[PDB]
C-alpha cells in the first residue's frame, strides 16, 4: 500500500540548535502575523509599537542616539521608522537649541493616547497566544531566551546597546 | 547620593506574556544578525536561504504553491524572495508544459552547491551560539515553541500551511 521512495529526505533532520533557530523564526512569525491584524485600526508595525513603547520608558522624549541604544534595532532601521512615524504626526523632531545637528523626538499626544490604547489590547493578544503554556513554562521560556539573547547580542553589539531592564512580577 | 525622580517608570515592568515577545523579537534579531555576517560571502539572508532549505526537503524542484503551504512565511514574500533568487541564478522557473499560467521552480546547480556550503558554516554558527543552554534546555525550548507555534499559527492559517514536519536526534 505504502508508495516507496517518497518519504521525508535527509535534509528534514536538523541539529537540534538548527531546529531551535526555525522554531523561534516560525513564533515569531505567527505572533507577529495576529497580533499586526488584531492593531490593524492603530496602523501600527510590531517595531512602531516597540519604539512607542520604548520612547514612553524614556518619558516621551528623548534623542534617536539614547533611544537607539535602548532597542534592539539597528539604528538606521530606527531612524527609517522613527521618519514615518514623523509623517503619520506620531513623532515630533526638534532641532536642539544651540546644539547644532542635534535632534530631539518627542511622542505627540496622538501618539500617547494610542499607545495606551495598544497596549491594552496588546497585553490581552499576547495572554490569549499563551494561554497554552502554564506560568512555570513562560518563566522558564524567558531565561532560557535571556540567556541565548546575552550570549548572541555581543556577537554583533559590541558596547553599542544598553537594552532597557525590562521586569515582570 | 542617589538623585530623585530618575528611576524606571511603570512601562518598564510588563506582563510577562509581553516581556516573553519582547524576548523572542530580540533572539531572533540577535542571532540573525550574526548568522548574516557570517554567511555574507555567500550573500544569504535568513529567508533565501529558508527557501533554498525547504526547496532541498522537496527534492530541488517544486511549484510557488506547494512550497509556500511547506514553509511559515507569506505567499506574496516568498515569491518576490523567488524572483530575487531567480535573478541570482538560484531559482530556475519553467512554464508547465500544457498547464497553462502553472510555473515550477527548480534549484540551480549552483544554488544546491551554495546549500551545502551555508548548511555547513549554519550548523557550526547556531552550535555555538547556543553552546550556553544545555541539551535539556534545549529540547525544553523546542517543546514550548512548539506549543506556541500550534497555537498561534490558526489564529491567522486556516488549512492553508501544512509545514514542514522537521525531525532532530
Ligand atoms: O523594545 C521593545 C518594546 C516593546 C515591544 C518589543 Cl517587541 C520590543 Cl523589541
Ligand atoms: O523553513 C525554514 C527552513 C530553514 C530555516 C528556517 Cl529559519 C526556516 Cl523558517
Amino acid at each position: 500500500l505504502e508508495v516507496l521512495f517518497q518519504g521525508p529526505n535527509e535534509f528534514e533532520t536538523l541539529e537540534l540548535e538548527h531546529l531551535l533557530w526555525v522554531n523561534i523564526t516560525q513564533v515569531k512569525h505567527s505572533i507577529e502575523r495576529a497580533w499586526t491584524r488584531e492593531l490593524k485600526s492603530l496602523n501600527l508595525s510590531t517595531e512602531k509599537f516597540a519604539i512607542l513603547h520604548e520612547l514612553m520608558c524614556l518619558g516621551g522624549e528623548s534623542t534617536p542616539h539614547t533611544l537607539a541604544r535602548r532597542i534592539v534595532f539597528e539604528p538606521h532601521s530606527v531612524s527609517a521608522i522613527v521618519s514615518r512615524m514623523e509623517k503619520d504626526g506620531l513623532i515630533i523632531k526638534t532641532k536642539d537649541l544651540d546644539k547644532k545637528h542635534m535632534v530631539r523626538i518627542k511622542l505627540s499626544e496622538k501618539a500617547i493616547d494610542t499607545f495606551y490604547q495598544a497596549l491594552e489590547i496588546s497585553n490581552r493578544v499576547y495572554k490569549q497566544m499563551m494561554a497554552s503554556i502554564t506560568r512555570e513554562e513562560k518563566v522558564e521560556l524567558s531565561k532560557t531566551l535571556t540567556k541565548l539573547r546575552n550570549h548572541t547580542l555581543p556577537l554583533t553589539h559590541k558596547h553599542t546597546k544598553t537594552l532597557t531592564p525590562f521586569k515582570y512580577i
